[PDB]
């Protein structure tokens, strides 16, 4: 039973436990299935939870980020509103996913109140930022980079400092935060670069850029190695998730092997 | 002088979420919009009625007012008509939100009691809202069925966190009671003042009673219910008798201006009679039939048509006499 055993069970945990919760309140047979795709979102609570010792802990508090990363997502595709679903459905299950989330990880909290102390913190930084990211689109790799510090790394390291903040004791809660946030950096690069081709996307698009000689290839490798190392020595500060090295490892390559070439 | 209260906490509260909006953000559309929701802004003060504070007070009123504005934001995202913009909404939406749960938690009486309460009924809201949108009312019933969520058990949850916010002598029970009964009074007025406003039709209930699938007096009872629920729940001890007025403004606006547009002629249905002994007989007559009345003593006397040009004629006791003669009694 290793690493990747874990992983895989705790993804199948939180995906039922979101998809129980979508069904339980009226989610309709497409949205429940739309939510159960969201594979990466269902499996990164995992990796944000890797340095809880008590695996009773760990699953819950995992399934509880799970609900909210879900929530979030939800409340996103009803912003963008090309996803085929039911717009009441999508402003229902996302309201109930949130709600449902909040209880668990007050629950589970050393002073329930540092739930909304996280939550509120950037509150504004996360959401004026969403707001001028698609009010504004990206045209050079630093307007990029600017704008995904906000909907990717601010958006993920929030459920980092929540994961610290719900995990017990020896948690390294600025650490935590900073591997999710580069951590996530390295996710929308790769998700702006598969979305080309899967979503159509162009306005503002990093694969665009790139097409478009706007931005160049070498500096996107840079960025993905800063990344990289953001994340190791993230994971590497006292008391350490050594667990996490492999897996910052293999999404940076993959953006570097598979996904770079595609558009240079 | 509580009005002049009322008008000041509502200004509060609306300077609150449109600055709250400002700097997340958004637009100077979205921004009128928010301004725009005067209810909504302005019940947070009959919430926090019971708060004898008055700095907590508008503490609680303005944290109520940041939530219910985002829930109302997310509403308008999800019936995609405000013609604002999709992102905004989301975005201002969730900022709000998010503003409220931190001033609310901050306020509260215990730590779990706000996300307590958002929980409890998060399904029966979530899933109320989904099939009243999924099955349209056909029937009162139905109709009232629904109101019970996305309306009542809606407004019943922020007047459980005004009771949870608001220090000591809260009666728990009696806040969320009120927030429900008024709850849905203020739902059916929105209902048959949108009928015209926004031109809805489908599981709305002045479209029912035009339809004639629900009947006038019902409506009336089910309003008279409400007022009676809400008046209760006030008079529970400690008690907020300033809501008194307030409870019979908005159920006497729906029976007086509301009502009567989607009716029309007394819409109550018991057209209103007359018996009498005429001639040894026994007489009934429709006030609509009555001509000409007068008043001789505590006899009320009056003539009325019968059939062709016939005219009937008749007298009664004044305690005998409808509520309508007595009035076309004054009005002639
Ligand atoms: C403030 C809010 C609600 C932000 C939306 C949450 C979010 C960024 C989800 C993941 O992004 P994504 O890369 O999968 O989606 P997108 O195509 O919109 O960038
Ligand atoms: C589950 C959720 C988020 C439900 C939305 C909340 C709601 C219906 C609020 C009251 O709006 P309203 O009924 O007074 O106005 P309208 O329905 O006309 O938009």
């Amino acid at each position: 039973v290793d690493d990747d055993d874990k992983m895989l069970a705790a993804e199948a945990a939180n995906r039922d436990h979101v998809t129980r919760c979508v069904a339980q309140t009226g989610g309709s047979p497409d949205l429940v299935a739309h939510t159960a795709a969201l594979r990466l979102y269902l499996r990164v609570p995992h990796f944000l939870t890797e340095w809880t010792t008590d695996p009773d802990r760990r699953a819950a508090v995992s399934r509880a980020l799970a609900l909210d990363i879900v929530s979030m997502k939800l409340l996103d595709d009803l912003m963008d509103d090309d996803t085929g679903l039911d717009r009441v459905e999508l402003a229902c299950v996302c309201l109930r996913l949130h709600l449902r989330a909040l209880h668990e990880l007050e629950s589970l909290a050393r002073d329930p109140k540092a739930v909304t102390d996280i939550l509120e913190q950037d509150a504004v930084h996360l959401c004026g930022g969403q707001i001028r990211t698609k009010r504004s689109r990206a045209t050079n790799l630093r307007e990029w980079r600017a704008h995904a510090s906000t909907y990717g790394s601010t958006f993920l390291g929030r459920y980092g400092a929540l994961a610290a903040a719900c995990g017990g004791e020896g948690q390294p809660a600025d650490s935590v935060r900073e591997f999710a946030e580069a951590f996530a950096m390295t996710i929308t690069m790769a998700d702006d670069l598969t979305d080309y081709d899967r979503n159509g996307e162009r306005d503002g698009n990093l694969a665009h850029l790139m097409r478009t000689g706007a931005v160049a290839g070498q500096d996107v490798v840079d960025l993905l190695e800063e990344l990289r190392g953001r994340a190791l020595a993230a994971v590497a500060a006292p008391p350490g998730a050594p667990g996490l090295v492999p897996v910052v490892h293999l999404y940076t390559d993959d953006v570097l092997v598979r996904l770079l070439p595609r558009h240079l």
